[PDB]
């Protein structure tokens, strides 16, 4: 009785919001990157079901939670590790090879990427624009790779995954590279948590722009086995923390999330880049002595600021509001 | 294009639905509970001639109940009328409260899934003085041995919302008993055997009220093989008018669509009552015993009321067009 899936709560709402995306869509004469005016600026949040009744829960965590990757993600030590910082819970994603757009645009817009918008818009930047910074930038993270197994072609194949061309799922996957164009579009970092953090783990900036023209939350979104969902705030979830940790433990010790393709000066003075972007805060957690605690920076995560008007969530809520009261 | 009126928009559904019961007035001098305001609404569909057929296909699949159409077409009960603007039946859910289903779409765009209609008709038939339905239904069933009370007791019993089919299906009484709570009349087209080889179908007025006090565009609904659905008009420019016959061609002659529970003075009078509760008019049609036409009396019908707000059909048909454009 409650919807299936997010989408189907309000589907006039959905293309509305939809609809809005193309428009915001700013496109520079002079080369400049084509990005969003003002919709990069907005957060979802997810609601709390913990107040409703173990059957009711189920119908809703089987409606809208990725139990298994969340699962998966948790259990590795990498989603939710951290006893300070509020929980974060992944979304059900449609996995079509477009679904770093779809867990995208849904941490933003709380609609997936049906329309191709976030997907035409990154095709776009890398066909109708040059490029040239991004692929040098490719090539320096490539050579890092202590070893090379014996690659003129390797770019321009990049930019042909990006299309909409059917390629096996519905669209070409994506890679690392397209996490980084995308976060310039957006002007908005994003943050991927996964397992080896094919190393799409860790943290993407938008450094084609000068902090000062950029939205410091991050985008954070979750990622196994070739899959994408975004990994959003759970609401009203006081006291712990409103951030998302830098590092993990690792055998014993904290360790920096990888930081993408940075040139050399760049990487010479990445907490000080780290700290331009987002919004970073020195925090203590308890270490593996009990008897001592440790300082380790966290990025702000933003608060819920989507509209109700282009809020697929809140209607999801009220019709669980309304369901419930039949239920009691 | 979602597969049902409602998964157009879920969050609507429930507001409308969260509205009716707070537009219920209880009297505390006897008089029937009955709609304040949202009595008066009326829906209309949306065409669907502006798409190619392959898109015509999947908005008939998901909205139109194609069997009852085409039943009642074939028999000549529903859209026989070259002057008269097409009526198109709405799936309606087949759980045994269907009844109340189709009623609600025909004004509300939304079934009645919380139960606000089938409720309110076991609440007037339990908890007040029913003497006068009773003696209506009395007359009617005679128009073996019976046992009034017995029967009675078991009608009140079958409105219930207790499961038997989810519920138990309803029958001529309690139509009558809930255009009453809505004060506005209901026309009933339904399958029928051909006279040259049923009772459900007809015209059920809101005779406990003055026609003063009621609204006078019917709600019209088919019936065939046990279901109920909304018979709702189609949105169209002219020529053609908005009403339904209140006869039915047989063979060379016309046969009245029956009037339901009425007393002996009444049904002497019945041209002139239902003139009071409906807006009768008449219409030529052709003739099939010799003569180019004839004229036949119909009500008309509402114009579309139902506010976007409150119009599930409005939000389909916006998602119609999105979707659409992208082909
Ligand atoms: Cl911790
Ligand atoms: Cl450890
Ligand atoms: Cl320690």
């Amino acid at each position: 009785v409650l919807p299936q899936a997010l989408y189907l709560s309000n589907m006039r709402k959905a293309v509305k919001i939809r609809e809005r995306t193309p428009e915001d869509i700013f496109k520079p004469t002079n080369g400049i990157i084509h990005h969003f005016k003002t919709m990069h600026r907005y957060t979802l949040e997810m609601f709390r079901t913990c107040q409703f009744c173990p059957q009711f829960r189920e119908i809703i965590h089987k409606a809208l939670i990725d139990r298994n990757i969340q699962a998966t993600l948790e259990s590795q030590k990498k989603l939710n590790w951290c006893r300070e910082v509020r929980k974060l819970v992944a979304l059900k994603t449609n996995g079509d090879g477009n679904c770093l757009m779809h867990a995208t645009s849904q941490y933003m817009w709380s609609v997936q990427d049906t329309d191709l918008v976030l997907r035409k818009a990154l095709f776009s930047t890398l066909k109708e624009t040059d490029t040239r910074n991004f692929k040098f930038r490719w090539q320096l993270e490539s050579l890092k790779s202590q070893e090379f197994v014996e690659w003129n072609d390797e770019w321009d194949n990049l930019i042909k995954m990006a299309s909409t061309d059917t390629p096996g799922l519905q669209y070409n996957s994506l890679e690392e590279i397209h996490i980084f164009v995308l976060c310039n579009i957006l002007r908005r970092p994003i943050i991927v948590i996964s397992d080896k953090m094919l190393k799409v783990g860790g943290i993407y900036l938008p450094l084609h722009w000068p902090a000062q023209e950029c939205y410091r939350y991050p985008i954070v979104l979750g990622y196994d086995s070739h899959h994408f969902v975004p990994l959003v705030t759970l609401k009203d979830s006081g006291p712990e923390i409103r951030a998302v940790p830098l590092v993990n433990r690792d055998r014993g010790r904290f360790e920096d999330l990888k930081v993408h393709f940075l040139t050399d000066p760049e990487n010479e003075m990445k907490e000080k880049l780290l700290k331009e972007y987002l919004m970073v805060i020195e925090i203590p957690v308890q270490g593996w002595d009990h008897g001592t605690t440790h300082l380790i920076n966290a990025a702000k995560l933003d608060e819920a600021n989507l509209p109700k008007e282009i809020n697929l969530v809140d209607d999801y809520f009220e019709l669980v509001q309304h369901e419930y009261k039949k239920w009691q």
